[PDB]
């Protein structure tokens, strides 16, 4: 598993959403260095406009591109199921509106690394901080509580994630997380750590469709050395 990741990576992104009745495809296409833990993609909604702000999209649309330091190579499950890959599945709760469930597969198609998700969101306000278009285009640095689920052979991840709204407040999105192996071979449990994040998003002067550039930085932690 480890050894897929030794270089840069090419990733496909392939997303079809569906909130409040409001359907979407996104396209996201770029590279991944697990490396230095770092993603370059570029996002493009090929339905033509997104229902929904970008960056409620950002952790829906690759954990296996984590910098996990030697020291903790043991708790890399992500890798550990790769090439037959594993199920990533969320339910996301925006604080105060609507919900996202989302079930992706993570796995390679030939040398590609890709992620294939369906999120299904309802309920959410039509004047609420999503549906309205309050939140801030950028994105903040969160801590990924990862710990093992034994018995199902994968791991559990939950976090908070903190959108800026444009008039200084913010947007919580608790995220609750499930990954599973696709395949038959043996994986990684890991003892209880962090993936620490961060990312940054942008435009490209010259795309005419609504799109989204990312960059993003992710280190695993919180093991101690020994």
């Amino acid at each position: 598993g480890e050894e897929l990741f030794t270089g840069v990576v090419p990733i496909l992104v392939e997303l079809d959403g569906d909130v409040n009745g409001h359907k979407f495809s996104v396209r996201g296409e770029g590279e991944g260095d697990a490396t230095n833990g770092k993603l370059t993609l570029k996002f493009i909604c090929t339905t033509g406009k997104l229902p929904v702000p970008w960056p409620t999209l950002v952790t829906t649309l690759v954990q296996c591109f984590s910098r996990y330091p030697d020291h903790m190579k043991r708790h890399d499950f992500f890798k550990s199921a790769m090439p037959e890959g594993y199920v990533q599945e969320r339910t996301i709760s925006f604080k105060d509106d609507g919900t996202y469930k989302t079930r992706a597969e993570v796995k390679f198609e030939g040398d590609t690394l890709v992620n294939r998700i369906e999120l299904k969101g309802i309920d959410f306000k039509e004047d609420g901080n999503i549906l309205g278009h309050k939140l801030e285009y950028n994105f903040n640095s969160h801590f990924v509580y990862i710990t093992a689920d034994k018995k199902k052979n994968g791991i559990k991840a939950n976090f908070k994630i903190r959108h800026n709204v444009e008039d200084g407040s913010v947007q919580l999105a608790d995220h609750y997380q499930q990954n599973t192996p696709i395949g038959d071979g043996p994986v990684l449990l890991p003892d209880n750590h962090y993936l620490s994040t961060q990312s940054v998003l942008s435009k490209d002067p010259n795309e005419k469709r609504d799109h989204m550039v990312l960059l993003e930085f992710v280190t695993a932690a919180g093991i101690t050395h020994g």
